[PDB]
């Protein structure tokens, strides 16, 4: 009975929203709000907690990159604040290994990060690790066999096809194969030893496509595509499946989710979010 967590995001201004869907009966419930709305966030899950970490709050009333940490336990049904980050980090991409948070890039103002840092439960304190050997910003992040990879972006001059891997034992990272395609503010996960990188923007258009990195053979392979084009999209994996939540499409922010099956290579339609956003953090637990 695990459920996909939907935190934040944006529709006309950055939103404060936790929702949760159950695969198994197709039902939403509606949680406690975030104690500030928050939109270009990353969700992750550490010893069944639910952490919101970094993005924007992007009001009528003003514009704030957040270097926040909050902690939703689902038992409580509350959202309790943590350490911040050294640095406000909006479209950031963040990653878990070994009971760890990794909060990976992201843009402060004008100022695209390449660095790293780490945040331990245990302590409840961030330190920096060793820094990307690129600035990314709306970078997608997912962990494979204890090795975390950040994958496209931002520099701040260009959109990116590379991606990089991550050593925490050496603490250093190293370039991977580039991806067939140029994506930001795509959705990216792990399933079946695969990084998928699923939709995101190319510099010019929203894209529909979805590829996989495959780490035994350093290769990029498309697999079938979305139905929806759309960046700033929300993604997790469920059961041996992929759900992508909303995004924008270049027109409309979607309330769209669609769910990839590696077995058929098919997409099909699974719910509806209740509204529609994007820019949201996503995790399961
Ligand atoms: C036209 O030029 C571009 C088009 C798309 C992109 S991207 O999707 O690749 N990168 C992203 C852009 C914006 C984000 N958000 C808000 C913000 O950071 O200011 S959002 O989801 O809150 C948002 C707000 C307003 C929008 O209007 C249409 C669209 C998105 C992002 C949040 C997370 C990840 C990437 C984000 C970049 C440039
Ligand atoms: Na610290
Ligand atoms: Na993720
Ligand atoms: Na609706």
């Amino acid at each position: 009975g695990r459920l996909i967590y939907t935190a934040g995001g944006y529709f006309r201004q950055s939103l404060s929203y936790l929702e949760a869907y159950n695969p198994s009966d197709g039902t939403w419930l509606r949680l406690a709000d975030l104690q500030v709305p928050r939109s270009g966030l990353a969700g992750c899950v550490v010893g069944g907690l639910l952490y919101a970490v970094g993005g924007r709050n992007n009001s009528p009333d003003g514009n704030t990159d957040s270097s926040a940490l909050d902690c939703y336990n689902p038992m409580t049904n509350q959202w309790s604040p943590c350490a911040p980050m050294s640095v406000p980090r909006n479209r950031i991409g963040v990653g878990v290994i070994d009971g760890h948070i990794y909060a990976v890039g992201g843009s402060h103002g004008c100022i695209h990060h390449n660095s790293v840092e780490r945040y331990e439960p245990e302590r409840d304190e961030w330190h920096l690790v060793a820094p990307m050997l690129t600035r990314r910003i709306g970078v997608g992040v997912a962990v494979l066999n204890r090795l975390l990879y950040a994958v496209g972006g931002f520099d701040g001059t260009n959109r990116l096809n590379s991606a990089e891997c991550y050593y925490p034992e050496r603490n250093e990272w190293r370039m991977i194969t580039a991806m067939n395609t140029i994506r930001s503010g795509a959705g990216v996960c792990v399933l079946h030893n695969c990084i998928y990188a699923a939709g995101g923007y190319d510099g010019q258009d929203q894209l529909n496509s979805v590829e996989r990195y495959d780490v035994a053979t350093a290769t990029w392979t498309f697999v079938a595509p979305m139905k929806h084009r759309r960046s700033a999209l929300g993604i997790t994996v469920h059961q041996g499946r992929i759900y992508v939540l909303g995004g924008y499409d270049g027109h409309t922010f979607l309330d769209s989710v669609e769910c990839y099956d590696p077995d058929t290579d098919t997409w099909s339609e699974v719910t509806r979010m209740t509204s529609g956003r994007s820019g949201v953090g996503v995790a399961v637990t």
